[PDB]
DNA sequence: GCCGCCCTGGAGAATCCCGGTGCCGAGGCCGCTCAATTGGTCGTAGACAGCTCTAGCAACCGCTTAAACGCACGTACGCGCTGTCCCCCGCGTTTTAACCGCCAAGGGGATTACTTCCTAGTCTCCAGGCACGTGTCAGATATATACATCC
């Protein structure tokens, strides 16, 4: 049964940051849990965003505004940032 | 004989009660009006059945061994009492700014209606990324055997 999950994400992003390190199972499942709860906190964020303007879809504004308000700080300070530069990336390539 | 002082009766004005009439809050009625209802059609979500394989469960075994438990002692700490002093509370007096009512113009933003076009949904086809399994390969580890040496 194929079950989809973050794990060879995670494992490449900590390859990038850190090429010399593993990671055992129940760390996996713990940044996989990490991902899907901030992924729906986000979501969940944006699709109330879009409800109260009367929107019927979300953009990357509406994900701006989310990390905005659910990132505390300077951990949303460099998100927005870290976004943003993708998405222009993306405006580049596609 | 004339003048001043005390006692008692009926008429004029203030107040309570009732009826006619006008004004505030709320409900029935009417008109618009848009969203719920009804009727029909169709696609698919989910119920049902079937087979396979793995986890759980009730009740028993046996062994090990570390955790739990009971007890004695001792001493450290919770708690109560007392003093003290200091800081917060109550009150009187003076200030002051909140609050309410006012300009004066201008912009922000909520609606209503309208136009337009870009972008995201949908569909079809395809291919490569992800998941799984395996052959192979270099680093780590353990020992076999030969050389220098102390007693």
């Amino acid at each position: 049964t194929r079950k989809e999950s973050y794990a060879i994400y995670v494992y490449k992003v900590l390859k990038q940051v850190h090429p010399d390190t593993g990671i055992s199972c129940k760390a996996m499942s713990i940044m996989n849990s990490f991902v899907n709860d901030v992924f729906e906190r986000i979501a969940g964020e944006a699709s109330r965003l879009a409800h109260y303007n009367k929107r019927s879809t979300i953009t990357s504004r509406e994900i701006q505004t989310a990390v905005r308000l659910l990132l505390p700080g300077e951990l949303a300070k460099h998100a927005v940032s870290e976004g943003t530069k993708a998405v222009t990336k993306y405006t580049s390539a596609k």
